[PDB]
């Protein structure tokens, strides 16, 4: 019949169908028609009745197939199986609690096809975090396989696969026994099979869910299992990558993050008995797995702790992970306006601890040092804790987050500048500004983003240390504007924090603004009734509709009295127009105007 | 007798518990309630089962009365500290210096030093006016000085205390010692604001003298009446606002006279002009743009020499910890930042700091955790600056330097081992921001003082406590041992295990004792045994006493000096 183009497969085990209502509504939604896609669910021997119910359902839809196989403990098996039976040109690996955005299908089919791609690594999306895949999202990228492995990152299945590679390549999950990580093996062979990869940064792909369920399994934390599992990770990465700048990359990426990972302020939060264990591990695997000159690849304070795990010095890696502790940067609204369509911030930052005192490091010579106890700087290489040649790769860049979507991006056309400021001595701090503008139209693809909150942060890296944190400020911030038939509104939040309403999902832009109750024209001959906003940016032609409740004053019982009201905004004005029109009233009343499911408490008062 | 304790009954043993462990004579203090309760008093020999309160007043045959409550509890030494203060300086009245449970002070300003002869400071003297002074019975019946009967009035004790001085009483400051721990376990508008009236009306119409009444007068409206014009603001909705802003106004212009003003800082003499000017849309913009102002120290160095703990802060007037606060250079005077909207209706003086920036305060306190107990640090050094940040707009900071000696507030047994929380308190420009001192990195500093074991750190919450006794951390461990340096004598049966970083100083002999088990094994029976933490010579060590058992091979060694067990991974061969 009609050539598919996507299958989905969803492993399933004891899922009653209302845990389906999401994933199954955003598949539904798919711009894409569905005879063009099937949906591959495959049941891993359920014993409840929630495999029955799950098969009537699918004889409603006949691109919906189910299956059950005998219970094999984990998804890899489910996820196989479907694959063999799937018919669409390419596989998504959807997992039960996550959903899809509407144009997913219709974009990463499009981008696929018609750049013959292997695999489409498309942006994926995470409830918590101000990112995920900050660098390898940042642009389209159709030949993205000419930068190595990492165009793959970060390595989660939940990416488009094309099925004939897969299945000409003998590439598989792992259902032989549980192993951590399986979706980095997955990946892995993928691109060392020669996959043409694609990134799809545009378009938020795939959600991630963040159920809140813990996986607490004494599989995941059995300390002697982990490092069985990380050693089985990098043997596979040194027998499997043949190519030395893949390899290389992957050794230093996973050495880094889950290895030395360990060393850093994981030493504060676990007691002596687990971190020996899992110390002791982490110098055998260094030692036996890891080349000395991966270490070369790393940032200054990543050496140290390479050079002091090889040593064995786990007491001075515990007191460097006491001094290390609570290094951040937070940024503080220095300025916030609109101007023309956009927001515009002044912000600034510098580097402290825990957004207290100063974090500072020292100059010596001609060289800036890391402050260090003279126990420890005696015990390293010196150009270790030398800061020198690091001083110009500071970075600082504004991003932003729907709250709804949860969708992350980086706010381009910053202008930043980072200083190094003598303080005070031979003390030096690290200070930063930076100027952005929001033109929130650059966010909003599907129509559900017109109305949300949007959430502001920075991120500032440098001397090793990134610090992704909302935008903040302690005085009270409100100001509002109405853009082009948008209502805007930047404020400091119920956490303190910076955000942008768009579209009345929080607050509301009459209340915002003021109301100039002595200017309130009532027009008797047309019902109109006038109410002109005090403060508030009016840029372009805006018309949203609304209504108002009119109560008569003095009667507690009163009748709600309901008309049609607009939100008009021309020649840099704002106002709502409430339409009486033909109603017969007379006396004082109570106005009350909703404009986007939002009243007013202006306490306005009308005498007809 | 000496002492009556008068105390409204309301439904015993609990009230008893801190009676009973005062260190003044039983028979020298009795107490006085108004079937259970003829059982309980008839087994008492000092015992005797607003208007109960004015009987017992009467029936009463001591020199001394105090009002306790319910919860509240009164310190173990207070009874026989307050009747000799007021019987040798012939006092009508003690205000002895009174503990609350939360917060960074208590009376700071009154209960600062003591004063047998504070009656010459004026009324100013009572203040906090709570009932929890002690109060001689023969004032209180010559003058007729009862509480208010025949209606629930709100600050009775206002009265009371007023009536007490208004008739010339003989009142003395006791703040060397805590006398009174205070508890604490009418919210219709239109009551509140009736009682409001009642208040100032007893005021002018009582007190006579003039020093007295503007006092009284300045100190009640800036605190209940311009309170409101603030925060308040901010956390009330539109309807309890007009109702409350409405009475402000009416008090303001029916009781309030103009020259009260001229005794109110720049920021109340705006929220006095715009209250007498209906201008509530003002006071609302207002309050929004004072919201967050603070002061909040941070710790630039902290250290131990000799027998103290030194500190060294810094600070900066902010809007909640973030963004500075700023004031505006325009021609020659300092101006606060306002809108022109609001810096036209105001008269143009009233937003002009100049005058007051050499008004600036910067001072140290300390609290006790389990006392509750607050007192300032005495002998800092301060200096606080108004730098130009940027165009001319002009930030405040201050810096600090004190040091702590903790036997300046060792009084109770109880304060030997407990710990202790440390405060800054910043005033300027009509702003009092008294904030716990804080610290961002990791801070943990120990000190072994004449048999003190004496931790400095930044606890859970950022904030820098002491704690002095091991009453929360373990001296063994935040001090580190050196295992590469043990030394064993199998002869004496003596395990010297001496520490790491730690400032000692004099000599230190804390008794102990520790637990024993083999390495290897996992479920043998544990071995107690006595230990001692040694201080001496600038160094500390502990020693563990073994010699009754015999052992041989490798064992695990943990502390237990004054309750603490170390998590050093000691073992012994
Ligand atoms: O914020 P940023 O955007 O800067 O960076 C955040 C991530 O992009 C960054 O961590 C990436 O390098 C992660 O990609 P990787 O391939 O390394 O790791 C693969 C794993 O995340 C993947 O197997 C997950 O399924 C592991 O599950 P969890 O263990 O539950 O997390
Ligand atoms: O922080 P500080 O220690 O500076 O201030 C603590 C107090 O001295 C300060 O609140 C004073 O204004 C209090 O003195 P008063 O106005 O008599 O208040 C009387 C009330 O305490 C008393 O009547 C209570 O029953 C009212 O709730
Ligand atoms: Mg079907
Ligand atoms: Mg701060
Ligand atoms: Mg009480």
């Amino acid at each position: 019949k009609k050539d598919i183009k996507i299958s989905v497969v969803v492993p399933t085990y004891n899922t009653e169908l209302e845990g389906l209502k999401n994933l199954m509504a955003s598949i539904d939604k798919q711009t894409m028609n569905p005879d063009e896609y099937e949906l591959v669910f495959v049941d891993d021997g359920s014993t409840t009745d929630t495999y029955e119910r799950l098969q009537e359902f699918a004889e409603t839809r006949p691109n919906m197939t189910v299956k059950q196989i005998e219970n094999s403990g984990w998804g890899s098996r489910p996820r196989n199986i479907a694959t063999k039976m799937a018919k669409g040109e390419y596989i998504l690996y959807l997992d039960h609690d996550d959903t899809v955005f509407p144009e997913t299908f219709e974009r990463v089919y499009n981008f696929g096809k018609e750049n013959n791609l292997d695999v489409v690594s498309g942006k994926e999306v995470r409830t918590n975090g101000w990112s995920w895949g900050w660098k390898q999202f940042s642009e389209n990228n159709p030949h993205a396989e000419e930068m190595g492995i990492e165009c793959l990152l970060p390595m989660t299945p939940h990416k488009f696969y094309k099925r004939e590679f897969l299945l000409e390549n003998d590439i598989t999950f792992d259902d032989g026994a549980r192993v951590l990580w399986e979706d980095v093996y997955f990946n892995s062979k993928a691109f060392i099979h020669g996959a043409k990869v694609g990134i799809l940064a545009d378009y938020p792909t795939y959600y991630w869910i963040a159920t809140g369920a813990n996986n607490s399994s004494s599989f995941g934390r059995d300390p002697h299992e982990k490092w069985n599992q990380i050693n089985k990770l990098f043997n596979f990465f040194k027998d499997n990558i043949k190519e030395q700048r893949d390899l290389d990359f992957m050794l230093t990426h996973w050495y880094r993050s889950r290895v030395l990972g360990i060393l850093g302020q994981w030493l504060l939060k676990n007691n002596n008995e687990r971190i020996d264990i899992e110390f002791n591990y982490a110098k055998k695997l260094a030692e036996e797995l890891i080349p000395a000159y991966i270490s070369e690849n790393l940032d200054k304070n990543n050496q140290v702790k390479d050079y002091l795990l090889r040593q064995g010095d786990l007491d001075s890696l515990k007191k460097l992970a006491q001094i290390d502790a609570g290094i951040t940067a937070l940024s503080y609204v220095e300025d916030a306006y609109f101007k023309e369509d956009k927001l515009f911030f002044k912000t600034s930052t510098k580097m402290t601890y825990e957004d207290k005192e100063d974090f500072f490091i020292e100059k010596t010579a001609d060289r800036m040092e890391r402050i260090l106890p003279e126990e420890i700087k005696s015990k390293l290489p010196k150009e270790f804790f030398d800061y020198s040649d690091d001083l110009a790769e500071f970075t600082y860049e504004p991003s932003i987050k729907g709250r709804n979507s949860r969708a992350t991006w980086k706010i381009d056309g910053s202008t930043s500048n980072v200083e190094v400021v003598n303080k005070k001595a031979n003390l030096y701090k690290i200070e930063g500004e930076m100027s952005f503008s929001v033109q929130i139209n650059d966010y909003i693809l599907d129509a559900a983003d017109k109305k949300q909150p949007w959430d502001i942060a920075t991120r500032f890296t440098g001397l090793g240390y990134t610090s992704h944190r909302a935008l903040t400020i302690g005085k009270i911030l409100i100001k509002t504007a109405l853009i082009n038939n948008k209502t805007m509104i930047v404020y400091k939040n119920a956490s303190g924090l910076i955000s942008l309403d768009v579209g009345s999902s929080v607050r509301s832009i009459v209340e915002d603004s003021g109301v100039k109750r002595e200017q309130i024209l009532i027009d008797k001959t047309s019902g109109k009734v006038t109410i002109p906003l005090n403060e508030i940016h009016v840029f372009g032609e805006s018309l949203i509709e609304g209504n108002a409740e009119l109560k008569p004053v003095g009667i507690s019982d009163a009748d709600p009295i309901n008309v049609k009201a607009k939100l008009i905004g021309e020649a840099n004005k704002a106002r709502v127009e409430v339409l009486l029109g033909d109603e017969k009233l007379s006396g004082e009343y109570h106005l009350v105007t909703n404009i986007q499911g939002k009243k007013d408490k202006q306490q306005i008062k009308i005498t007809l």
